[PDB]
């Protein structure tokens, strides 16, 4: 409908004020001494979090022009989270510093577009510098330090995470779930496992809980539902000749087959249990080949040249044992060759290098870990429920941070890396003076993440920065201990990827944001 | 949508005031002299209760920030109820004292994150102390004392509950129902009983009331409904041959089976009555195996290897006698070996140790009680329906408290245990001064439950506390008798579990709550 | 219903003000130093653009009469975009200049109709001048310069665009898609390709990802779907006999045909893969003739005179090899005579000059490019989503501008061409004085685009223009370098078509707009 | 702590008025000893008395004693009385 128009300074002032509100709320959660922010929920109990991105999503302003400024700055915090899942609070601070200084430059009559180019060039130079500074983080102690630092300096979190990454491996999958107790627990899963129950509660091999343990079983994979069509007897009787247990994978099994099966198992003629496939057509069908190849078995292609009783005992896969409960089925170890195992993994490389990334890579990776790596689950400890989400969320941030630290390395924390790189870039200049100022402005903004940490500690942000700048390399001030030294020695580490991403995302929105002459919005 | 934001002290002050309103309403219901709170309902007659958790649920505030404070403290009261079902009012009081002192520390300029750690560390130390103070609750008199104390010092309640736990047993099930009369009454049921009536009103053995008593009957368990499938006559005949009564359990019996059956029972050929299974198929089928094993019978596996005709007379379970009426069927004692009964119970151990807890365990235990234990029902007397609500509610609290006291033991009441443990922890300090203050803050908050009891009695909370602190061991002040002495001697007992849970839940919410810098809420 | 009516002077003032608001918002985005405009969305995050047409669309006014003026000027910006996709901001400026001066003439008591046609005569004369000044632009450097100038002086954009036009050719199709990285990337597609995957994932010729490469394959085109009328064996057998791979194009291929086909391909009997036709009935059927003629094959006309079985091996088309994946099918090169390729293209000439224009020629040309030319895709780099649309939008404007520059040539930029033509037309007069004033008004308005650019920069618009007028030929002022010289040397180019279109569209609406005596609108 | 911390403010105020960093100047001044300090007029560090910037000991004392006297006096005040508009 009809819209309100603001030009130049009036538009920018409202924009900045909106930006300041969002940024101020986000800043208080930054650092070891960072403070919690509570998001009010109508639906249920209020949520308290130290996560800047979570706070950013919630904030919208009554003033349409101020709101627009806040909405645009909101995205940098949101984008940083997508990139690495950490440093979102830090990224917002850089946007605050850049925008305020950029607008100040704009007031002078300097061309904003030139200022943007200066900032962008400064950013590009800064990114290259970060890569040179990044030190590899391949040791468990360093990994623990990043986890601990991400989790608002919780030593126990870093400790548990380090244990898990070493254990699962480089390509393994680690997740976190709410714990029943007040104590944090770690679970490690060995071999292939999936969320399938047994269709025959009656057949329990030994332990109670519906637990089935088959010793050196034959594994069958099929593409069809089994009901009245019994004809598969020569395959099933072949198993009887062997005197070994049979594991069945198919779309479904109904009582007719199960009825004969339960009696056959009861008298010891055959020890056989049947379970349903993984779940969805493109899902379960895709995961069947790997199960079969891993166990050395053959998938029955209903679709291709195969039939229900057309398939010898040769076709069935072999495993030393399987554990089945009402909710899950696990194979101890299917017997298959590494070349086939690795080969299945090798064909997975296209699957791994997929445009979708989110959703596709994590489930896919799960197969990868199940096929050769492993799966780890972490339980979170806390007395009620509000404590549990906060504790849990930070652990995930640490989980994401460690994954990032391993792949791209780490840099000194406390904002020292950005301030240290700024000194390095003091000689960078552009096409004209407006660009030179823009460059210089970006360098100025680099300092802010460091000083927010100090500010939140109730100490002079400027005084600490002057001494830190005075220092060399990794020298910096530890907010927790309230003293100077070497940041790396202390254990305060920033994954290079989050540091890099924060600066780039903050700068990307900020350059365009400062160049806005006119803003348009609807009246109340 | 659009957000209203408060920072620092303004946020915390609003939060505190909201918490104070919630806690003030809760406090008046704490102690022997505690007073009732009336909750209004547009639906019908208002509910009056001394139960703090119920009062907490109903409190919501007009001020959006104040409401946020109250909503967060609401959870500690509610969480405590989930754990033990008692001490919810006491837990709220601890939250009140911890929060007020914690915020005061925050005002001082101390880092709240550190304050939280001090509190959390202090809580862990306090919990360990409670276990050492805790003494076993085994005798009936002590159980009665906890029941009596829980039910706002009602002696009759403690007396009746003690009789029931001893009588039913350690794993027995106790419930409470309203009473027809003005007097409290206890009902105890032994053997296997269920809420199933008879399909044939016509077959009444001796007492009229739909009452069927069969002497040395054979019990039939089935997985199908019998409409036109009257065939099974050789089974029925085998029973006619036996000359013994027949009890029938199956999904349903139609008039066709009943019609022939009625004539057969009336002229003396056979005495047979049929009743429909427990209710829902997974649930009825699950309870059928125990019924058969308990009576030494065999469940007919229509599903597995059994048919309607196929089943010998010996398959049927045996019992001394059964009692049947329109609403319920009861078996005096099925004849089964002690080992088999115990064995079903043994497989139930997985069932007992279930992640579900709520609902699954209650029903599970009921099966277990029927299998080997006993079931008790308590009726509550009162002239009016609302009086009945208050009286009954307190009885349940005592029931939960006794269950808690038996499993985890008891500690001295009147808040003496928390104040007594506080003296012990005077030696606890940590990483920094802010933590030390946080620890100290928690110790001070410990005192509050004791003083609220005294405050509600119209006496100086501080003066009684000074003498209590002055005392040793279990020495304390009895609010009801208005004098000092040994609390254990008095008969005032606090189950260790409720006391521990209250402190833990109160502190966990309080630690995060005191660390809040910014609050977000919707506009008026 | 019930209309508010304004006459003469009051109506025109309201109209002018509405126009001025719209124009002023548009004006700030004109030039190298032009500034961005942010459009607020209730849906997602706000949009930031320098594109005048996008801004014009979003502007609606609270005052009903002013809004009417704004809506009326909105079309000139919208029409310019439709004609060339560039020059929309400039067109609005001309409308601003013409209308303001025209209204002033109206105020004098001059006949508006005479003023309007005087303007129209001047416009027609100005257009003729533009063709004379227009110079060819067939060289890559000049094309790059227009791309760079359109993209708000971004050199990298102009460089990449020039490369694509040269390589795909005159009739090639170029589109732009968001890039995953922070860098710009160019993709070129050669040969015949369509967006359809394979219905047989099982048959992969060599590389994974479903990549199928058939060497010297036969191509089958059909108007059929195949279920159980597999009966095409004589055709399939003929191919088996030849030992060559088969590619199948038809409405659908399913289960039974694929099942047998899969076994045949795996064991080496035949190497055959099938893919679904292009998409919709007439659309896919229309594209079948070209596929078959290109490959030298014959489409199976179910409808005309051919049967499923009926078709010899010669009917099938031949290609060197094809590339197939899960979402795309590509033919390296079908062997077909150029006379046939051009002949297919020749029948396309009617298709090319189709009244539909929008949509029809774009897709039609895509077929054309696939038939003989090439297809190019450009990817745009940016850290965040808001940067991404702005960067990409400008690239599209440049893409459209280059297309316009090639077909109609270019003129010197900075508004120099309009100012230069205006000096030439100083001798143009009409039937009466009122027309003569209108002519003069048009010439006067021509100057404005030049001065608006300078005004955006921050320099005196009149001073620069006075010196520019003093100059000759292509002499002008470069806003970005802040100096005078030859605009062509500089690399500042305006496609003749956008320049011409802006002037004609602005003038057409402006003439009618200044002739308004009375306005009709609804009440508040 | 309130009294000691309050002492710092006049220095900071001097520097703040000048448009210089109060925290940075205060930090460096704290490091020094005796009459060493920052001269706001000349923007440099040295012996303030030698430089020519000084206050009588009596005025500094009197200002500090009165400020504390009134502050404490307000802190202990529980009631205020005035006429309505
Ligand atoms: N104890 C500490 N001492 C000094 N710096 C710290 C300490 N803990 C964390 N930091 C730093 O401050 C930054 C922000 O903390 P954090 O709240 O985790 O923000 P993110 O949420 O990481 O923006 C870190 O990336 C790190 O460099
Ligand atoms: N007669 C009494 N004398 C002293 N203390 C008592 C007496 N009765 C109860 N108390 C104490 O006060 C607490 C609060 O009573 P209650 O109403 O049951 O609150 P909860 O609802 O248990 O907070 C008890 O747990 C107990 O320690
Ligand atoms: N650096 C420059 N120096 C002088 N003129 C320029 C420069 N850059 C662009 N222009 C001119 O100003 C016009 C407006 O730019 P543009 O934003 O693309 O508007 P349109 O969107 O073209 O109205 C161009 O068509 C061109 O002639
Ligand atoms: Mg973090
Ligand atoms: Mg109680
Ligand atoms: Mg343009």
């Amino acid at each position: 409908a009809a819209k309100d128009v603001k030009f130049g300074n009036d538009a920018r002032v409202k924009m900045l004020r909106g930006v300041n509100v969002l940024a101020d709320a986000v800043k208080v959660t930054l650092g070891p001494k960072g403070r919690n922010v509570v998001l009010d929920k109508s639906f249920g109990a209020p949520t308290i979090t130290k996560d800047g991105v979570s706070v950013a999503r919630e904030i919208e302003l009554e003033d349409k022009f101020e709101n627009m400024g806040a909405q645009m700055v909101k995205e940098v915090a949101s984008k940083a989270n997508d990139a690495a899942g950490d440093g979102t609070t830090t990224a917002t601070v850089l946007a605050q510093a850049i925008i305020t200084e950029g607008l100040k430059a704009v007031a002078a009559g300097m061309n904003p577009m030139d200022l943007k180019r200066g900032i962008d060039k400064a950013v590009t130079a800064a990114v290259e510098e970060l890569k040179a500074l990044s030190v590899p983080c391949s040791d468990s102690k360093a990994i623990a330090q990043v986890g601990t630092i991400s989790a608002n300096s919780d030593e126990t979190v870093g400790k548990l995470i380090a244990e898990a990454m070493d254990k699962v491996g480089k390509e393994g999958v680690i997740t976190v779930e709410d714990g029943t107790g007040l104590q944090d627990e770690l679970d490690v899963v060995e071999g292939m496992q999936f969320d399938r129950g047994y269709l025959s509660p009656y057949f329990i091999n030994k332990p109670e809980t519906g637990a089935v343990e088959l010793e050196s079983p034959f594994i069958l994979l099929a593409d069809k539902k089994i009901s009245n069509i019994r004809e598969m007897l020569p395959v099933l009787e072949a198993v009887a000749k062997a005197g070994k247990p049979l594991l069945i994978i198919a779309e479904d099994v109904e009582g007719e087959a199960l009825a004969t099966l339960v009696v056959n198992t009861m008298r010891g003629i055959v020890k056989v249990a049947a379970v349903k496939a993984p779940g969805f057509g493109d899902r379960r069908k895709a995961m069947l080949q790997d199960i079969a190849t891993l166990t050395g078995g053959t998938v029955i292609s209903e679709e291709i040249g195969m039939e229900l009783e057309k398939a010898t005992l040769e076709d069935l896969g072999q495993a030393k044992r399987v554990v089945i409960n009402k909710d899950t089925t696990t194979i101890i170890d299917g017997v298959g060759e590494e070349a086939a195992i690795q080969g299945r993994v090798a064909q997975i490389r296209q699957q791994i290098e997929e445009a979708t990334s989110d959703y596709d890579r994590e489930k896919l990776q799960e197969r990868v870990a199940k096929l050769a790596g492993g799966v780890a689950v972490i339980k979170v400890g806390a007395a009620t429920e509000v404590e549990m989400k906060e504790k849990k969320a930070r652990v995930e941030d640490a989980l994401h941070a460690t994954r990032a630290a391993v792949e791209e390395g780490v840099v000194a924390g406390g904002g020292v890396a950005l301030i240290r790189v700024a000194s390095k870039l003091a000689d960078l200049r552009g096409q004209n003076e407006d660009q030179n100022v823009g460059i210089k402005v970006a360098l100025r903004a680099m300092e802010a993440p460091l000083r927010q940490i100090v500010l939140n500690c109730g100490e002079e942000p400027s005084v600490v920065a002057n001494t830190v700048k005075g220092g060399d390399g990794n020298y910096g001030y530890n907010a927790a201990t309230e003293e100077y030294g070497n940041m790396i020695d202390m254990g305060i580490l920033d994954p290079t990827k989050v540091t890099r991403s924060a600066l780039q995302y903050a700068a990307s929105v900020a350059g365009l944001m400062i160049t806005t002459e006119c803003m348009v919005t609807d009246l109340p």
